[PDB]
Formats: C-alpha cells, structure tokens, sequence
C-alpha cells in the first residue's frame, strides 16, 4: 500500500519533509483537497492558488508521479482517498493556525490509519516556549538557516485522480509553480540582493524579490530561501533574510497572542473611538481620499494584487490614524486583495502600521503622505503610472484635513 502525501500550504517537493519522510519508508502518492474554509475568498486568490495546484501537478507528473486533487472537505476526502488508495499512513506539514489545528483534528477522528505531521520549515519555530512581543529579542535566537531538503529526482508511478478546476482571476497572475519561484530566487539573489538595503523601501518595491505570493503558499520554502541567501552573504543578505524572520515573528505573535485578530495588542487601545464612516471607508477602499499617495496605493493593489511593503505600512496606517476607520473591517478587506493574504502576517503588519502594539512601535510616530512620497519616489514614477491624476504628492482635495486629522489622532492616542 502507497503513503499519502497531504499537501496543504505547501504546494513544492523541494525541501518538503512531509514528502521525503514518506518516500523513504515506501511508494507514495501525492493530494491536494480544494476545502471550501480556504477556496470560499475572492476570486484573484482562488485562481493564484489553483494555479499553483495545478503546476504541482505537473511537477508530480514530470517526475512520473501522481498527484490526487479532491474536492470537499478534509475530514471526509483524505480518509476517501485514503480507503481508496489503501494507504497504510498520511503525511503532512504541521499547521498551528485555529482552523488547521481543528481540520487536522477532525481528519485524525475520521482516518482509519496514522496521520504523521511533521514540523515545517522555518527559520525560527512559531512554538517556542518563550513569547516575545518585540522583534529584537526574538531575532537574536537565529543563528543561520539549516540545510534544506532535496527534491526526488524521480517519483514511483501511481493511479491519479480529480480535475483541478479553472478560475478567472480577474488580473494578470505572476508565473505559478516552484520552477518559476526558483527562478525569481536565483535572479533576485545573482541582481538585487547587493543592494537590497538600499533599495528596500522604494514605493515601486523593486529593490525586492516579490516572492511573496509564493511564499504565501508554500510554493518556495523560507528555510531554502534563507540559506541561499547567507551563501551569498553581505549587508545585503543579512537586511533580506532579516525580514524572512518577520514573517515567522508574526506567526510566533499569532500563536503566543491569538486574542490579536481580535483586539490590539496593546491593551491601552482596546477602546479606540473607531469612527466607522461606510463613506470614509469606500473613499480609502478604493483610493479616492485624495492623497496622492494612500490613491496610488490602493490603486495598485486593486489592479495587481501587490503592493510594496513601504506603500502597504501608509495606506494602512493613513486608515487607521488619519481616518479612525477600526482595522478589523480594514485588514479584512486588505487581506483579500493580495495574492500573498496571509491572515497572521497582514495582522502584523496592520497592528504594526497601525500602532496597535507590535514591536512596541509608538502610536506618535505618523507618516507624511507627502513626504514619504517625495523621499521614497524619484520623478514620482511610481505615482505617475498609479495616480496620474496627481501632478505630485500634494493633496489635492483629501477627504479630511491632514493637518487636523493628525492632531485630532495624536489628541486621541494619549490616552
Ligand atoms: C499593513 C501590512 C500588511 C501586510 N500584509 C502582508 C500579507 O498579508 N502577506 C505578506 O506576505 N506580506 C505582508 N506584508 C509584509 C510585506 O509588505 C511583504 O511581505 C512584502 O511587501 C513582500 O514583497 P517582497 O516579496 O518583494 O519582499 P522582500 O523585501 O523581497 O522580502 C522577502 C520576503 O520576506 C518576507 N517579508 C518581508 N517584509 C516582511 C514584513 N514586513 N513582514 C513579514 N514578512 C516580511 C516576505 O515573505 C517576503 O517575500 C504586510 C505589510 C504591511 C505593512
Ligand atoms: C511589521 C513591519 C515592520 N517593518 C516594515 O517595514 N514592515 C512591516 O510590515
């Protein structure tokens, strides 16, 4: 009997443990189950992650493995496959989130056989035992990348089932797939990484790598990324892999701190006067408050899916202090419009933007719309293809007084 490999935010046979730990004891067989708890969201994501469904695919195939893809819900579709299959186990990457501790419950209930889960890569566990708010003390733990996992070189043949449905996403998608994810990596590294700490917080965020949307589903491995990186070293590869840990700070927060999906960290802001405007609230939503800016921001996003992180940390904080719009209306929405959603980094990140209490960042620190723009965008290119509307950075009839809306939060904050 085959060994069922479970792939879930993982979508990539190189440096997967799950996969390796199951060949080596025998056959196996790969699946994949479209869970309506994950596959029920805008239609840009659905497809970005069906795509790469359907590259795993292909990758299984080239190597003249099988790949299943079921339709359903896990509890009901692995133990189906696995029947089917007469899989003697089923391997998978343990997942600490709310829903996939539940899911991975209930499969465990409804499997007649072992489900072994084994811990996924990362560069610093999100289980630790100590819990750290800030990012400083956390980072020091991290003394380099381990080695990542090979691939196969060749997969044993096995019987493939299920049909991987066709989405339209309503935009034009980054090239799917591992391949494509290796590629970006490598060019990234051999161009950009160099001067990565110069270049990183350009408004165009093209100082980066925009592997993002890959590393959101697992397509590229952190623990690979990280390691190549450091091959390389330098300033460069010291500030990237830097912010590869902020990605696994803000699943340790996420752990540590569940309670912050639903309230602030900082419990001295667990009663802001969220003013909740349904007409402020379109106007940033669709980036017609009037700063060139948050407008360009929010223009991007809607028309590609991606935003660089300097733009991401205005847009949200212009929201939240500028306009008092409450951050869980606007994450959500925000969450859905990129390709690289992930639910504990986009609360991180708004939390943080936002002055809600990550990396205790101080509530009076407030950007300039303006400024920022003028000192993070040369001849306002980035602007000029977003906002050409805008003839600069100046606010040209924003739908509240910057000046005053600024007082009006600082006003507010100390308190
Ligand atoms: C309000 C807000 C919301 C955000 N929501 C998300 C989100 O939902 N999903 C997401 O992937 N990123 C989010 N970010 C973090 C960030 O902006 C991106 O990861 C980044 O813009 C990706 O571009 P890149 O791939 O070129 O990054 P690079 O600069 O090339 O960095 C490489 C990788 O490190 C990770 N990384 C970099 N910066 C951060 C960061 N600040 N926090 C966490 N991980 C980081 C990403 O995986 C990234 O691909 C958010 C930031 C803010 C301020
Ligand atoms: C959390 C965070 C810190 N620093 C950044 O530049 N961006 C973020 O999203």
């Amino acid at each position: 009997g085959p060994l069922l490999v479970w792939h879930r935010g993982d979508l990539r046979l190189h440096d997967h443990p799950a996969l390796l730990e199951a060949l080596a004891r025998g056959p196996v067989v790969g699946l994949v189950v479209l869970d309506p708890n994950n596959l029920k969201t805008t239609p840009r994501r659905r497809a970005w992650f069906l795509e790469n469904v359907r590259a795993l695919r292909e990758a299984y195939r080239a190597r003249g493995g099988a790949l299943w893809v079921l339709e359903g819900l896990p509890w009901e579709k692995v133990p189906e496959a696995a029947r089917r299959l007469k899989a003697k186990a089923v391997y998978a990457l343990t997942s600490h989130t709310p829903y996939g501790r539940y899911r991975d419950g209930r499969v465990r209930e409804a499997l007649p056989v072992p489900l072994h889960l084994l811990p996924a890569p990362h560069l610093l566990p999100p289980d630790l035992p100590r819990a750290y708010r800030v990012y400083t003390p956390f980072s020091r733990l991290y003394r380099g990348a381990a080695p990542p996992l090979p691939p196969p070189e060749a997969l044993p043949k096995g019987p493939e089932e299920g049909e991987i449905p066709r989405e339209d996403p309503g935009l034009p998608l980054p090239e799917p797939g591992e391949e494509a994810a290796l590629a970006g990596l490598r060019a990234f590294l051999e161009a950009k990484l160099p001067r990565y700490a110069e270049e990183r917080d350009r408004l165009d965020g093209e100082g980066g790598s925009r592997l993002s949307p890959y590393f959101a589903l697992g397509v590229l491995s952190p623990r690979l990324a990280a390691w190549e990186a450091e091959r390389r070293g330098g300033e460069g590869a010291r500030k990237w892999v830097a912010e590869l840990l902020w990605r696994d700070f803000s699943y340790h927060l996420l752990y540590h701190f569940p309670w912050m999906a639903e309230r602030p960290l900082d419990p001295r802001f667990q009663a802001f006067p969220w003013q909740e405007d349904e007409a402020l609230f379109q106007a940033w939503y669709e980036g017609k408050t009037g700063v060139p800016l948050v407008d360009a921001a929010m223009r991007e996003l809607h028309a590609t899916g991606f935003l660089s992180n300097r733009a991401r940390m205005n847009a949200a904080q212009f929201a939240v202090k500028h306009l008092l719009l409450p951050w869980k209306r606007c994450e959500e929405a925000f969450r859905h419009l990129l390709l690289d959603g992930d639910r504990a980094v986009n609360l991180q990140g708004w939390q943080w933007a936002g002055g809600l209490g990550v990396d205790a960042a101080p509530y009076f620190r407030v950007f300039n719309p303006v400024l920022q723009g003028e000192r993070h965008d040369p001849e306002g290119r980035w602007l000029k293809r977003w906002a050409p509307e805008y003839p600069s950075y100046a606010p040209k009839d924003p739908v509240v007084d910057l000046e005053e809306a600024r007082r009006r939060y600082l006003r507010l904050a100390r308190d």
